DNA sequence: TTTTTTTTTTTTTTTTTTTTTTTTTTTTTTTTTTTTTTTTTTTTT
DNA sequence: TTTTTTTTTTTTTTTTTTTTTTTTTTT
């Protein structure tokens, strides 16, 4: 008797906020089809692995940090290169100044249809991220270095000028402004950060990141990467041993690892990861340093077993299949 | 608000006193913009009240 | 020493200002969290 | 005895509201 004009007087305030506000402006959860988490490619398949849900989730924010040299710039040139592959539309926001475009092509991007922006202050480089957001049109922008993201205020000033906490408030007015756009044209930002050390504490880390607390709240995800060795053809030095941390998740559990291997002038190694999962899941037998496949050996050390899936695609496209079917905790296919 | 409580401090000083009836009201704290004088701390509901109040 | 004892509107404009220079009169908080780090292996000459 | 006539003119102010944000090693 009471729960029928409880329902009437839902149903009339519902009816109230929908004239006033538009269509979706209030809905139950579990009908909204905006509100399900989208992901694409990182490139790394052991990344998508540790990441649980995939890949990196379409409409959020994206943290990527780490110490110089560590493979910043390649990770994200990969998931463009991945995107435009699925013909998606991507720009790159080079704060630093620093971007090599015939790099770029090498990783596998397509440098005609990439827009590209060398701003000249952290204001103007933030306000192409809103327009190119609201726009609807392009689907994964990266910031290359919050840390070059200088206010207007401290370029038209001196050197030795003081501008305390200037940065972290352009940056905290700014995801206010983001977050709300980038969901509704369901857009991928990705921001790039750099390490600096915090002074006079003894107790947890000295490690810190540029531009203040806003970010670390709206990111979505985080992730800490770092170079862990070198790969070596014998004396010539050919790539990096890379380690990456979810250090923050929002879309599945935090704190997993990814290893891998960057290639200079190839980028990501596929194949290499495809062993090492295919290692871990007994579809390849490994006696010491000699890699098996269904009995046959495949080669001897992880450089020949990765040279033998490349001129057999077959056992290659099966072995992927396998590794996806199993390990993925939510394939889309 | 603040002319709504200029308002009232006319209205009710006369009749508080012709009743002998206490009146106490209570204010929060809010912090003033463009201040480099004094203490920013002001407080809710504009001036009538600072004038009108025997204690404070 | 009077009585009326019932009324109407019926649609408007202004024709562009100054101010003529601000105050203040010295406050507070009232005691936090950390939550656990990396490095990736140098050089001598 | 005998019978009405016709509008006029503006006055005067009242009251505040509310904080934002870190930055960087030294032998
Ligand atoms: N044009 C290039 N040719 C060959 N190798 C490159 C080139 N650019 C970068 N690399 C290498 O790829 C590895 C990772 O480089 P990046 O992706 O630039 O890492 P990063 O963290 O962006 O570094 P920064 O921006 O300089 S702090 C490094 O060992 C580089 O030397
Ligand atoms: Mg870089």
């Amino acid at each position: 008797a009471i729960d029928e004009n409880k329902q009437k007087a839902l149903a009339a305030a519902l009816g109230q906020i929908e004239k006033q506000f538009g269509k979706g402006s209030i809905m139950r959860l579990g009908e909204d089809r905006s509100m399900d988490v989208e992901t694409i490619s990182t490139g790394s398949l052991s990344l998508d692995i540790a990441l649980g849900a995939g890949g990196l989730p379409m409409g959020r924010i994206v943290e990527i940090y780490g110490p110089e040299s560590s493979g910043k710039t390649t990770l994200t040139l990969q998931v463009i290169a991945a995107a435009q592959r699925e013909g998606k539309t991507c720009a790159f926001i080079d704060a630093e100044h620093a971007l090599d475009p015939i790099y770029a092509r090498k990783l596998g991007v397509d440098i005609d249809n990439l827009l590209c922006s060398q701003p000249d202050t952290g204001e103007q480089a933030l306000e192409i991220c809103d327009a190119l957001a609201r726009s609807g049109a392009v689907d994964v922008i990266v910031v290359d270095s919050v840390a070059a993201l200088t206010p207007k205020a401290e370029i038209e000033g001196e050197i030795g000028d003081s501008h305390m906490g200037l940065a972290a408030r352009m940056m905290s007015q700014a995801m206010r402004k983001l977050a709300g756009n980038l969901k509704q044209s369901n857009t991928l930002l990705i921001f790039i950060n750099q390490i600096r050390m915090k002074i006079g504490v003894m107790f947890g880390n000295p490690e810190t990141t540029t531009g203040g607390n806003a970010l670390k709240f709206y990111a979505s995800v985080r992730l800490d990467i770092r170079r862990i060795g070198a790969v070596k053809e014998g004396e010539n030095v050919v790539g990096s041993e890379t380690r990456v941390k979810v250090v923050k998740n929002k879309i599945a559990a935090p704190f997993k690892q990814a290893e891998f291997q960057i290639l200079y002038g190839e980028g990501i190694n596929f194949y290499g990861e495809l062993v090492d999962l295919g290692v871990k899941e007994k579809l390849i037998e490994k006696a010491g340093a000699w890699y098996s496949y269904k009995g046959e050996k495949i080669g001897q050390g992880k450089a020949n077993a990765t040279a033998w899936l490349k001129d057999n695609p077959e056992t290659a496209k099966e072995i992927e299949k396998k590794v996806r079917e199993l390990l993925l905790s939510n394939p889309n296919s």
